[PDB]
């Protein structure tokens, strides 16, 4: 039995006040026979039956443990929920005298170490001591990324890490005067929401950032920084990354598993910003050999550094391929990502050895306008139309996520021989939702 | 020709408005033939002459370049001074066509990489790329120390790193309820002034901290945290380290040189007002724990890209236990003492034959005269006596001396004798 923890973005970084308990149910993909899963919201049995039917895991061997709601409700595993004696009593009965062989958590946070210590199994949590000192936050710091990548000789867009407007102004101006647009990034931002593009020229597509600011001269930049610095620094708390922006780049990732033993490549893929990152394909398409070697080697060098300083868990290294074809790394993501369960479980375990050879994976966030009444309702239509993923042909749509009430959808992963065939499948499926 | 940069505490972390230009004159100890030194204030000639006569460095081979004063005056090498075209022109004249072989800086700051880039010699600066991304700041982060130490299996007092009062309250309570006092540390604090001790009982020795706060219970802690948090976090900017405090502990350091090629032991010592090197009264297993613990930590810092000097500080508890408390990525008050005065001036006998004791005098030229006339001045022939380390120290308000003797007892006799001179 392993202890699987479906926790969210660190409580130390932000209040998870918007969480609904949906995203983390991806935890079930990782479950194997006998595991105990901690989730903020109990999954519907139909989702459990479906995922386990594909992974080959015996549903009846799993236990799901859900804490009582906490100070922020039930949407996320807050620290007070994981410390609740009612929850702890339920977790120990779930164990039923079994030792915890391994602790796996979606996010590398001190709360997970708190839990392991309360259960008297800190040895089952790799990187336990590191996490007690909140070292896992390094996995979500772009400032830390810039220094580690630079230190490791990993290719990086030109730039710097700024704690004050005076240095920020100097570095933005240096880059703008070279004819380049610039992207500013919150140290601990999540996704494009934490970034803004600054340009001397109008009309750039907003890929990887929430806004474009067109700044004519030094005085325009003065005005921008005076206006936006509080937001950029999250109220003066954190630094701001300044780096060169490369319009029209494609975005890629190589994700690794970092354990006491070392660094292991999990998978690679492309995140498609069209202009929002609403789909991904794995493995990485349209890279030539040198570029794929650089993406993986770069990511590996970064992880070897993170390993050496004590980080343990999943690590996604994000990069761009510029229009000129250069691979440049833009950040790392220390957590089980939106990609992790897709290549590691759906790809390698469900589809099999042909994933990466015979088949590709295409994930799409449930499209605008698509509608299904329920999980079972989505499964039925896919079943009946013949478009549901089929273990015998290794083709079709895999249901990745639980039913999302607020979106009235699930999430699908199309398995196919190539991108064209997966996009075709998807459009057939569009006639159902 | 090496470029030696006498820079101060990172301008990214604090404004060095207080600096007077005295402390970084220790750069002169590191000078070797043909070097070029960047200092905020020109050293007095007699000082320069004295130091180089001891190190064997030819004085007239050296060039000292002082930038014009900057926005904060002439006390420190602020970024505006180092970027001044007048300074950079004079710097290139100092080189007179010589390539920069190595860049050595007192503090691993991005302004050093700025300088290297502007002079076209980034390859002379080890860790240049790391430094452009301000990676050097990690050498002065206690939050980073805690995570690194923990992850490296380096012995650590119990504690945590807290970004908010709620977690700080929990962790302080845990330790206090165990009957231990607690120390809170500013992440980027420089020295004891960035720490405060919390305790159930008053009267504790204020070793390594600014003040002691007596707290009776959870309500008193609420009130303390609500009132000091702004100070503790530097206005909400940084996290706060919480750890168990050990009263009556002795404090030690082991300092390493971290280069592309790896980690080299510089030296070790005890901080007593005074410091002594090598570290005394440690039994061999405690010294091994001190050095191999510091070394494990530097291996991690090396792997992540840090390059320069790294001093690991530790305490030895009542029970004889070596616990590391922080790291310091910079040329410290100790570095030139063991590395130059010890290994270069005194020689191979240092560490076997001789020890070094640093303390303030019990003007430079006057000190030289009396020491020379009395015969207490350090004598290369005997490898005994007082070395004048610095023309002046501002927080001790006098000339700084390093007594070279067979052992501590003999160093203390020499100092007492120097004391009765006047």
């Amino acid at each position: 039995m392993r202890l699987l923890v479906g926790n969210d973005w660190s409580e130390e970084l932000a209040e998870p006040t918007g969480s609904t308990g949906w995203a983390v149910q991806r935890l079930v993909w990782f479950a194997r026979d006998g595991d105990v899963l901690v989730l903020p919201v109990a999954p519907q049995e139909e989702f459990l039956a479906y995922v386990t039917s594909l992974t080959g895991t015996r549903r009846s061997s799993l236990t799901v443990v859900v804490p009582p709601p906490g100070r922020l409700g039930a949407g996320a595993l807050t620290a007070d929920r994981l410390a609740d004696p009612r929850f702890l009593a339920a977790l120990r009965e779930a164990f039923a005298g079994r030792p915890v062989h391994e602790v796996f958590a979606l996010w590398p946070d001190a709360v997970v170490a708190d839990l392991a210590d309360a259960l008297g199994c800190p040895e089952a949590l790799e990187g336990h001591d590191f996490l007690t000192q909140s070292g896992g936050l390094i996995g979500s710091s772009k400032a830390a990324f810039r220094a580690l990548a630079a230190g490791a000789g990993v290719a990086l867009p030109a730039g710097a890490v700024c704690a004050d407007r005076r240095r920020a102004h100097r570095h933005v101006t240096r880059l703008l005067d070279e004819g380049s647009p610039v992207i500013l990034k919150q140290d601990y931002g999540s996704g494009s929401d934490g970034n803004e593009i600054l340009s001397r020229t109008p009309g750039l597509a907003l890929r990887g950032a929430r806004a474009l600011r067109v700044l004519a001269d030094s005085a325009a930049l003065d005005a921008y920084l005076d206006e936006r610095w509080d937001w950029l620094t999250e109220g003066g708390r954190h630094r701001v990354v300044v780096e060169r922006y490369h319009p029209g780049s494609r975005a890629y990732f190589a994700e690794f598993w970092i354990s006491d033993g070392g660094v292991r490549l999990g998978g690679h893929g492309e995140m498609r910003y069209r202009p929002l990152p609403d789909s991904q394909v794995m493995p990485a398409p349209d890279l030539d050999q040198a570029q794929l070697d650089d993406l993986v080697e770069g990511g590996r060098r970064l992880c070897v550094a993170l390993h050496a300083l004590g980080y343990r868990g999943v690590l996604s290294a994000d990069a761009v391929v510029t229009p000129a074809g250069e691979v440049l790394f833009t950040e790392h993501n220390g957590r089980a990502t939106g990609s992790t369960h897709i290549y590691e479980i759906v790809g390698k375990r469900v589809v099999g050895p042909g994933f990466g050879t015979d088949r590709i994976l295409l994930e799409r966030v449930w499209p605008e306008g698509w509608e299904a009444p329920s999980f079972a309702g989505a499964l039925t239509r896919l079943r009946d139309s013949g478009h549901l993923y089929d273990p015998e042909t290794r083709r079709g749509a895999v249901i990745l996520a639980a039913y999302n009430t607020h979106r009235k959808g699930v999430m699908l992963c199309y398995v196919a021989e190539d991108l064209e065939a997966a996009l075709h499948r998807e459009e057939s499926v569009s006639r159902l939702f």
